[PDB]
């Protein structure tokens, strides 16, 4: 695979254009369409789908203009469809302006396997918030689950203070070495944040 991180939104969000074995998938297009379709031209990729760690509104405030532009099947843990299906009131009520996320979606599953990725269902952040885990190239879009130094808000809507302890205790059972792409901030692996998250 072959990885290209960029950095969305007021929130500060971190969208993955990933080249895959069965062609390239865009995760978390959270804001800023004309960042991501810029992105496209300058590493020659075209995602052939959306896929979703979960649908708090600064993960998904691009999907609607890619699917219009690219017919774009997006990829979604069914738990988190009320926030997917409100996420624009959810970002209007902090003032912020997204376009409404597109129905229909396709799901997501614990032990689907899609685009070289196996997902890992790990609520907490949100109901429906899932990993995308690659094992081969040792790797985990994990999205808010767990950052460099700190963990996913556990305060926001569909949150579950006691699954996102849970959801870790899981994450942080795969290999150390597994290289960590979070939905915020800078990258990090499982072995680092075993020695120096204070949530952990
Ligand atoms: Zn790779
Ligand atoms: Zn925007
Ligand atoms: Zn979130
Ligand atoms: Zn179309
Ligand atoms: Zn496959
Ligand atoms: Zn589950
Ligand atoms: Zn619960
Ligand atoms: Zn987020």
């Amino acid at each position: 695979m072959r990885v290209f991180p960029v950095t969305l939104g007021p929130l500060q969000e971190n969208a993955y254009l990933v080249e895959t074995g069965e062609g390239p998938v865009l995760i978390d297009p959270g804001d800023e369409p004309e960042k991501l379709l810029a992105l496209f031209q300058t590493t020659g990729l075209i995602p052939l789908a959306i896929l979703l760690t979960h649908a708090h509104f600064d993960h998904v405030g691009a999907v609607a203009p890619l699917v219009e532009a690219l017919d774009l099947p997006v990829y979604l843990h069914p738990l988190d469809l009320p926030l997917y299906e409100g996420a624009d009131l959810a970002a209007r009520a902090w003032g912020l302006a997204i376009p409404k996320p597109p129905l229909p979606v396709r799901p997501l599953e614990e032990g689907m396997r899609l685009f070289g990725f196996q997902v890992l269902h790990l609520p907490g952040h949100s109901p429906g918030h899932v990993a995308f885990y690659d094992p081969e190239g040792a790797q985990v879009f994990s999205g808010d689950l767990l950052f460099r130094g700190s963990v996913g808000r556990y305060d926001l809507p569909g949150a579950d203070p006691k699954a996102l302890f849970a959801s870790l205790k899981r994450l942080l059972s795969l290999p150390p070495e597994t290289r960590v792409h979070p939905g915020h901030g800078p990258g990090t692996t499982l072995g680092l944040e075993a020695r120096t998250n204070p949530f952990l």
